[PDB]
């Protein structure tokens, strides 16, 4: 997160640190609890991961350096990638982790809510994009999870931003004009994190951009409303 603050424990329950055992353990990308087996992330972050056998997902967790060995965590029984997925650019980039054992909800960690299909019409003035990225291009994964408001950007402004790409509207965009505070490497598949009427929705999934926090170039989101079909298929199969 470039511009950002350092979080508070327990204030973005539902964020997790994804990390891969191979060759190394090190924190992979970020996700969100969307239900007690569920995890939300980004698709791009799996490329050349074999087997879910390699993934650790860490809840409740403040600092990077509260993991070690003896740090308890959740296997994956399963990684799910939209199956039209082919890159972040064009688009479909999410992912669901199905867990080997369920999440115990409590103050450290709980499930954000999806954003509701009637919700596609509401405007979201409080958003924030959290993670242990870097703070700037050049930087290294951050101990504590920083947090950064950022005001979401009409699908026709960032089209104007990013000329040569398509930005459909199962993208979502977010940024100042100015550029200052975004995401950066580390915070994809994270949330982007929106609170209306009391309640938090996760409305966007980190995905992708030009470089970091540069003037004119909002971070692009998998705007996850256009989604809720597509992730109650895969948790709710019978
Ligand atoms: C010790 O552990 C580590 O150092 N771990 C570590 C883990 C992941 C990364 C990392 N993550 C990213 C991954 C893509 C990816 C995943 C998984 C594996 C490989 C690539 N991108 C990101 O997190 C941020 C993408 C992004 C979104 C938005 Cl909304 C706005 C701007 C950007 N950026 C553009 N240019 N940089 N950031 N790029 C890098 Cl580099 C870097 C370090």
């Amino acid at each position: 997160i470039v511009g950002g603050t350092a979080s508070v424990r327990g204030e973005w329950p539902w964020q997790v640190t994804l990390h891969t055992t191979s060759p190394t353990q090190r924190h992979l990308c970020g996700g969100s609890i969307i239900g007690n087996q569920w995890i939300l992330t980004a698709a791009h972050c799996f490329y050349g991961v074999e087997s879910p056998k390699i993934l650790r997902v860490y809840s409740g967790i403040l600092n990077q350096s509260e993991i070690k060995e003896d740090t308890s965590f959740f296997g994956v029984q399963e990684i799910i990638i939209h199956d039209q997925y082919k890159m972040a650019e064009s688009g479909y980039d999410i992912a669901l982790l199905k867990l080997e054992t369920t999440v115990g909800y409590g103050d450290s960690q709980r499930p954000i809510c999806l954003p509701s299909k009637g919700d596609r019409n509401v405007i979201y003035t409080d958003c924030w994009v959290t993670g242990w990225g870097y703070r700037k291009l050049r930087d290294k994964i951050q101990n504590t999870l920083q947090k950064a408001k950022i005001p979401l950007v009409t699908n026709e402004e960032c089209q104007k931003r990013y000329r040569g790409h398509k930005i459909t509207h199962k993208m979502i965009c977010a940024g100042y004009r100015e550029g200052g505070k975004d995401a950066c490497k580390g915070d994809s598949g994270g949330p982007l994190s929106c609170k209306h009427n009391e309640v938090w929705h996760l409305v966007g999934i980190t995905s992708w951009g030009e470089g970091c926090a540069q003037r004119e170039r909002p971070g692009v989101y998998t705007n996850v409303v256009e989604y809720v079909d597509w992730i109650l298929e895969k948790t709710q199969a019978v």
